């Protein structure tokens, strides 16, 4: 599924993202933007030989298990393949463990290098929230 920016936001308010580990939900709708362009369908293959899946482009060095990623671990005890779902909860969940690891959004590089610092609230800007 291709989300609307607004549709996004919706989903990732109603999931608990808004000010989560305090993370204005801009943050979170411009990580997903940058990551994944809003497609749940969204793969990326890593040189490791992990890959990073769905919305959020989520990896499976240590957060889902694919098969596929020797030595790896799956801390949100999920298929990778969860992720790549029109229904944002497995990716949503999984992101909230994330986020909690301790180094907070900048586990996304994308955040970071393209969001952190940013006028964030544009990314909910006109959205009936
Ligand atoms: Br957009
Ligand atoms: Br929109
Ligand atoms: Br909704
Ligand atoms: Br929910
Ligand atoms: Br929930
Ligand atoms: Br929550
Ligand atoms: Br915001
Ligand atoms: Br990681
Ligand atoms: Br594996
Ligand atoms: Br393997
Ligand atoms: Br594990
Ligand atoms: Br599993
Ligand atoms: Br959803
Ligand atoms: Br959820
Ligand atoms: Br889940
Ligand atoms: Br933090
Ligand atoms: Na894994
Ligand atoms: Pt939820
Ligand atoms: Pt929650
Ligand atoms: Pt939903």
């Amino acid at each position: 599924k291709v989300f609307g920016r607004c549709e996004l936001a919706a989903a990732m308010k109603r999931h608990g993202l808004d000010n989560y580990r305090g993370y204005s939900l801009g943050n979170w709708v411009c990580a997903a933007k940058f990551e994944s362009n809003f497609n749940t369908q969204a793969t990326n293959r890593n040189t490791d030989g992990s890959t990073d899946y769905g919305i959020l482009q989520i990896n499976s060095r240590w957060w889902c298990n694919d098969g596929r990623t020797p030595g790896s671990r799956n801390l949100c005890n999920i298929p990778c393949s969860a992720l790549l779902s029109s229904d944002i909860t497995a990716s949503v969940n999984c992101a909230k463990k994330i986020v909690s690891d301790g180094n907070g959004m900048n586990a996304w590089v994308a955040w970071r290098n393209r969001c952190k610092g940013t006028d964030v609230q544009a990314w909910i800007r006109g959205c009936r929230l």
